[PDB]
């Protein structure tokens, strides 16, 4: 982890980034800010390209879509929480998403918008923008205060509040069961294994693969080809001062990383050459660009 580049926000005193992610244009970082601004920044330079007034209040996430021509923010305390955009040409809402508090992308084919609304999970479409499915089953809830409900890699499943759904039939085919009250989990870039905290469970057998404590209360981010993950612990940042990778094959520790300066987001290129942070000198973030 080489320190590559480094920047503020231009013209402000309290720099306030907070979060990240790479624009399918390489040299382009994408940022949310503390006020609702979606940034795009020149990541070696440091030079602001453009800024969007995207929401009234602080961007929470932003995931830009593969092929450039869209992106999914969230905020914290505006309507519509999150929202759908179009980047070709005119940068303007695509669809709005009213009080959905966290949204991704499916992930084999980017076609559909999965957003969470507490324990519920919500299914649109992009091109019409139509909810497909409410996914909500009262009898399995984990009730999860961090449900972020996201897609296997190849889109049939869903996991919404610790809950496996069958996408094609609608319906709830597995509950794993609750061992903390705040991490909900993701799948495995694999397909294989589902990681909910410091369980990883087998998607075959629902047999507990691996105990990984040092998972506990963490964010989770692959690299893209899925073979590194890095993990940040939850603690205004979100996250405390250092994070960790561990090789995710075998979920075995490779480095701790401990930049001094409390971490709102961190994120990876397509080509992982790069890991970008956001991190807090106060609140007055900066993003640093590091080699790995």
């Amino acid at each position: 982890f080489r320190p590559i580049s480094v920047f503020r926000e231009a013209n402000e005193d309290e720099s306030g980034f907070t979060c990240c992610a790479f624009s399918a244009r390489e040299r382009f970082l994408m940022l949310g800010t503390c006020t609702g601004q979606l940034k795009l920044y020149n990541v070696f330079s440091g030079q602001e390209e453009a800024s969007y007034n995207c929401h009234n209040s602080a961007i929470t996430h932003l995931e830009p879509s593969r092929d450039g021509s869209l992106l999914l923010t969230s905020a914290t305390w505006s309507q519509p929480l999150s929202a759908l955009w179009g980047m070709k040409s005119v940068f303007d809402m695509k669809h709005s998403f009213t009080e959905d508090h966290y949204v991704e992308f499916s992930k084999h084919s980017q076609d559909r918008v999965i957003g969470t609304k507490g324990d519920i999970a919500h299914i649109y479409d992009i091109q019409t923008g139509n909810k497909l499915l409410t996914l909500f089953n009262p009898d399995l809830a984990n009730n999860y205060k961090r449900n972020c409900a996201t897609f296997n890699p190849t889109d049939d499943l869903v996991l919404n509040d610790g809950v496996l759904w069958d996408v094609r039939s609608a319906l709830a085919i597995h509950k794993f069961d609750k061992f903390n009250m705040n991490i909900s989990g993701v799948f495995h870039p694999n397909g294989l294994e589902v990681i909910i905290n410091t369980e990883i469970w087998d998607l075959r057998t629902f047999h507990l693969l691996h105990t990984v404590p040092a998972l506990d209360q963490c964010r989770v981010v692959f690299n893209h080809t899925g073979t590194v993950m890095y993990g940040a612990m939850l603690q205004k940042s979100p996250f405390g001062s250092s994070f960790r990778t561990f090789n995710a094959t075998d979920y075995k520790p490779i480095a701790t990383i401990d930049v001094k300066r409390n971490i709102f987001d961190l994120c990876t290129d397509t080509k992982d050459c790069y890991l970008a942070v956001i991190e807090n000198q106060g609140m007055d973030t900066v993003c640093r660009l590091y080699e790995v």
